[PDB]
């Protein structure tokens, strides 16, 4: 479920009984962009939206940022943002690319057992170009009761990726920019070198998106995967810098008929730290 701006605009005008919408802004940026996602939500957001913060809704113990939270934590947090069992969640972000971190939160809702979840195609960027209405300020919806349960099949761990270098049970696509993957541009985290996990295929997340910031068609995405030597009939896992834009690979495959693309949540930052490549 990709929904258009026009879909969301009508959903706002015309709710349907017993099945409320909750818009979430899940904007998140690497530090080097200098953006503050939460302050930007307060400057502007789509009316009714709440801010979903991927760095707060995450594992409380791990030293890695935005690792999947426990189910109880996820349910508490989503509930406090006004998402209940009956809620159709629609997620966007305000990225320059159209959607950047929203797919991650779409993927998290699915992983915790909530399938009534969609993505606003083109995000706030497209919304703004359409001259659609904005609100501002902090936005606190009525608390709701949410039940969550993690399906572990949505996740791959370091060990899984490590053992897969031998067994090759699944294909692995990395959605980072070509420069970071190939090791010719820096990783934007302190201490981490660029490069890639051996045997992975680079499909920058930007390849799934138009010039205008809109998701490509299912057939275009199909051909993208073909041109990259990835076979959608065999198992497929996605990885990136830190488990965020890898969810674009999961989304692209989903829209092609493949809903089972687990994410290496730890991603390059974990791989670099544990595997300690000396390559680059």
């Amino acid at each position: 479920s990709h929904v258009s701006a026009q879909w969301v605009a009508e959903a706002l005008r015309a709710p349907r009984a017993g099945q409320p919408l909750q818009l979430l802004d899940a904007s998140w940026y690497l530090p080097k962009l200098g953006r503050d996602a939460r302050r930007e939500f307060e400057e502007r957001h789509i009316p009714g939206a709440a801010f979903f913060d991927i760095d707060q809704c995450s594992d409380r113990t791990s030293p890695y940022d935005h690792m999947l939270p426990g189910a109880e934590h996820f349910a508490e947090y989503a509930g406090r943002l006004g998402v209940g069992a009956a809620t159709h969640v629609v997620i966007y972000d305000a990225s320059d690319q159209g959607l950047y971190s929203a797919p991650r939160v779409w993927w998290m809702f699915r992983a915790f057992g909530h399938h009534a979840v969609s993505l606003l195609d083109g995000g706030l960027r497209h919304w703004l170009r359409q001259n659609l209405p904005l609100s501002s300020g902090k936005s606190q919806p009525a608390p709701a009761e949410f039940r969550a349960q993690l399906d572990p099949a949505f996740i791959k761990t370091y060990e899984d990726i490590k053992e897969n270098l031998e067994s090759r049970r699944f294909q692995v696509v990395d959605s980072r920019a070509t420069g970071r993957f190939r090791g010719t541009e820096p990783e934007p985290r302190d201490g981490i070198e660029p490069g890639h996990i051996p045997g992975t295929v680079n499909i920058p997340f930007t390849d799934f998106l138009s010039q205008e910031g809109l998701e490509k068609s299912p057939e275009e995405i199909r051909h993208l995967f073909q041109e990259k030597k990835v076979d959608l009939s065999k198992p497929l896992v996605a990885t990136c810098g830190s488990g965020v834009t890898a969810c674009h690979v999961a989304l692209g495959a989903y829209l092609c008929g493949k809903p089972d693309v687990p994410i290496y949540d730890g991603s390059w930052v974990e791989w670099y730290m544990r595997a300690r490549p000396e390559d680059v």
